[PDB]
Order: C-alpha cells, then structure tokens, then sequence
C-alpha cells in the first residue's frame, strides 16, 4: 500500500534526482510516509541489530539497568518510564547517541549530553554502529533529495547535519498482557528526519495528512501533538515488509518547511507477541539552528542542542545524566557556545 523508492547511491542534483525528490515530497504529503528499498547488506545489518536487541533484552534487569551514563542519555530505559500524553508507555528502550570518548574535546569540556555509550558488550556495539552508519548514508541521500525537490540548494539540510546528532531508539514492545494494547500513544517525533525499521511482527500506525485538519506545532510549549487524533481515523498500519525501511518527517522538518511537510503522527499497538523495532533520527549538529526556509523575515529558530537537552531532561528528570547536568550547570555551556556567532 505504501509507496516504495530506490535511492541512488549518490545524489548529484541532476534533473532525475530533482524529480525523485519531488516524488518523495508528494508521497509524504499524501501518505505521511514511504518505503525505501534496502540492499542485502543494509538488510543484513538491520536484522543483526534486531537480534542483538533481542539477546540484550533477555539479560537480567539488574544488568540492563546498569547500562547508563551520567554524561550521555545513551543507554537503557526500562518500560513504564516514558510517558506520552500523561499515560506511561510500554516498550523498553536502548538509546544510542553519538559515541564520544572522554578524550573528545566536547566531553572534556562537559557539554551536556556528550559522552560514551554505556554499551552492554562489544558485539551489540558493533551491530548498532554498522547499522547506524548505513542509516546515516540514507539520511544524507534523503536530505539532499528533499532539498532538491523543494528547488533549494542541494546542501540546504546537509549543511546542518554535518557531524549531526544522529541517534536511535532500539525498542522492544512486550506482548499484550491485558485488555490494554496502547504500546505508545499518538505523538510526533521531535527531530528532523525519521528512518524506521521493524521485525515481522507488526504494530506501528501512522497518520497521513488530512485535508482541513489542524495540526499543532509540537516544538512550541503550548501546542503539544501528544495524544491528538489517537481514536479517529485515518491510521495507516505500517505493514512489516522485507527489504525496506520507512521514512517520515519530524517536527524540525515541519518547522523548516513551514508546514509544507507535517511531522507524521504515529503510535504503536502491542501485538500478541513481543515486537522489535528501531527508530533512527537523522539530526542537525548539536550546535546548529533550524530556521524557516520559506519565510525569510521570520526570526524564530530551533537551536538543536538546546532542543534535545531540554527534551531529554524533561523525559528523564531523575536519570543520573539529568542530575549531573543540574549539579554542574552544564546548560551554561549551551549559552556560552552561541556567544560570538552570527544569528
Ligand atoms: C487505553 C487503551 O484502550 C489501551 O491501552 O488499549
Ligand atoms: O518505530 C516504532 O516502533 C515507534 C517508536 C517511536 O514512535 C518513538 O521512539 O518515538
Ligand atoms: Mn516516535
Ligand atoms: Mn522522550
């Protein structure tokens, strides 16, 4: 039912790249999502990542809970700690942020959220790193095609995503265990571009754009999208399909395009067996600021590092990472890093 596209290995800006970019935009504007074909290596790396996740989630909770850091938000989040629209969600999550050693200048300087991933083991680490490298190559192709489809300079988005704050939620949803099956409530993702992968079980639903339907700007405090539309059609079931990933826009793409793209609402229904999935977020650099592309006189911005840091401090207010940000006033580094820049 969803449209499927094959991305070229390199995007150069030829007229055929532009036509493809236009078709991607159209598919987002019609369906809110599309599929991209994966080759055998991309597929193999996806399956290996799922298998490492399955093996890790079988480890005792005492061990899983130890995969945490007071420097980065990377690591384990137990089920029931995350909340959407006020109702706790069901998946357990391992978040992979940029994996920076304590010798990296940003970690040495104590920038908020910067630090080494607390990996469960080296085998899990290698599976996730090599999967995320392929996801990143796809994200860059997608962002060049999107710029081209809007008749923007080819590097409009990728200039912001150099050394971008790419990160991935590695998710396991439990089987249904009662009448309740809302695994994650309706929400939109806070980032730029989302690439999603899943096993064969099934449970992700997305909402296409709806003519005449008002959508909130979820990056603004007084316009949360959480919970909206949850019990009203249309919700498109994202059918597990071999040999594809799916792609949809996040809040920052809605912001930059002034709503010409909408951040795709999505939710997860628990299945009668456990379900593994990965949600990859291809993001601006921690120091980059998103801006409105088509309203040049608009002064509003989204400073990405501030956006991410505030989000994660609110989501995990008791995590050791948040406590150390507060104890050491790490937010002050964000203020400092903008001091002498051209706004
Ligand atoms: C709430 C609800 O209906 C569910 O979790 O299935
Ligand atoms: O891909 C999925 O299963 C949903 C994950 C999701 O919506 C999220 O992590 O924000
Ligand atoms: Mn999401
Ligand atoms: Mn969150």
């Amino acid at each position: 039912n969803l449209q499927t596209f094959e991305l070229p290995t390199e995007v150069t800006g030829c007229a055929a790249d532009i036509s493809l970019g236009r078709a991607l935009i159209q598919a987002w504007q019609k369906d809110g999502i599309f599929q991209i074909k994966t080759d055998s290596e991309q597929d193999r790396k996806t399956q290996e990542a799922m298998a490492a996740s399955k093996q890790f989630c079988k480890e005792p909770l005492t061990f899983k809970s130890s995969c945490v850091s007071d420097l980065t938000y990377s690591g384990y989040v137990a089920s029931g700690e995350e909340v959407t629209a006020g109702k706790p969600d069901f998946p357990e999550i391992f978040t992979v942020c940029k994996d920076l050693s304590v010798g990296d200048q940003r970690v040495k300087a104590g920038w908020p959220c910067h630090g080494p991933v607390p990996w469960p083991n080296n085998t899990y680490q290698k599976s996730m790193k090599t999967f995320m490298e392929e996801l990143g190559l796809a994200g860059e192709r997608l962002l060049k095609l999107t710029a081209l489809g809007f008749e923007l300079p080819i590097n409009t988005f990728t200039d912001l995503t150099r050394d971008g704050w790419h990160h991935m939620r590695v998710l396991r949803f439990p089987p249904q265990t009662s009448t309740l099956s809302r695994g994650i409530g309706a929400h939109t993702d806070y980032g730029l571009l989302v690439i999603a992968a899943q096993d064969d079980v099934g449970g992700l639903y997305i909402r296409p754009p709806v003519e005449g339907e008002k959508r909130n700007r979820n990056w603004l405090p007084g316009e949360s999208s959480a919970g909206m539309f949850e019990h009203d059609e249309p919700w498109t079931f994202v059918t597990p399909t071999p040999g594809v990933w799916t792609v949809f826009p996040g809040d920052i793409l809605q912001f930059m395009t002034g709503g010409q793209l909408l951040s795709t609402p999505h939710k997860v229904k628990l299945n009668t067996r456990e379900r593994f999935a990965c949600a990859y977020f291809h993001e601006p650099n921690f120091e980059a600021s998103a801006y409105p592309l088509f309203e040049p006189s608009a002064n509003e911005r989204i400073h990405y590092g501030e956006h991410f840091t505030n989000m994660f401090m609110r989501c995990y207010p008791d995590r050791i990472t948040t406590q150390r940000i507060n104890k050491e006033n790490r937010l002050a580094h964000l203020e400092d890093l903008k001091k002498y820049s051209d706004t």
